[PDB]
């Protein structure tokens, strides 16, 4: 449990969307993750996976350069939540302010998963933990300018063995892409990621194992 508080471009700082506390200067989405908490695999087939329940578009948006850094401080991550760190990137049409979360076509812009051993293992989301919370999205450089939603995500696998029990924790934040860039990404909505049955959805920690299949889509 835990969400996204504090977005960096350069610098440019901006605070998380807290769902106790709708704010107009936050560029991240407002959802409905009361209690800090997560998808269940069985609403991956929902909107609900796209930017947490009931996400709606804010009215403001983080600016950033194409191929640079935007750097994201969760409030908190417990160490039991093992599991990979994964961030996705979706155009947007008009302003982005009355988009549908679950209309969004997404391509997945970079992945980490297990890092070393079994066990439970040491993975992406233990990496977040000792870098302070926190976690760099590089946009790729070659990204054309324009308006896109930024979803950035760590699924949780300590009750992941169990169907079901892996945790989702999607976080969905607004950006306007400037510079240079002139491509621009064919993607799938996000209920097109996940299954409840996929191996690195239906994953045991708890046991010897030497590779972790991180799920959804190829990096773009
Ligand atoms: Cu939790």
């Amino acid at each position: 449990h835990g969400y996204v508080s504090s977005i960096q471009a350069n610098g440019q700082t901006y605070p998380g969307a807290d769902p106790h506390n709708p704010n107009p200067e936050s560029p991240g989405w407002q959802a409905e993750n009361t209690d800090l908490g997560f998808v269940e695999p069985s609403a991956f087939s929902t909107p609900a996976i796209a930017c947490h329940k009931n996400a709606r578009a804010p009215p403001a948006h983080a600016t950033v350069q194409a191929g640079s850094t935007i750097k994201l401080t969760w409030n908190t991550w417990p160490e039991s939540h093992h599991g990979p760190v994964l961030d996705y990137i979706a155009p947007c049409n008009g302003d982005c302010s009355s988009a549908s979360a679950g209309s969004l076509n997404f391509v997945k812009i970079a992945e980490k998963g297990l890092i070393s051993g079994s066990n439970p293992g040491f993975w992406a989301a233990d990496e977040l933990i000792q870098n302070g919370n926190s976690w760099e999205v590089t946009i790729p450089a070659n990204l054309a300018p324009g308006k896109y939603v930024l979803r950035h995500e760590i699924i949780a696998l300590h009750s992941a063995g169990n169907p079901n029990g892996a945790q989702a924790y999607p976080q969905c934040i607004n950006l306007e892409v400037t510079g240079g860039g002139s491509a621009t990404p064919s993607g799938q909505p996000a209920t097109s990621f996940y299954s409840p049955n996929d191996p690195g959805i239906l994953f045991n920690l708890y046991q010897s194992f030497d590779s972790y299949p991180i799920p959804g889509p190829a990096v773009w």
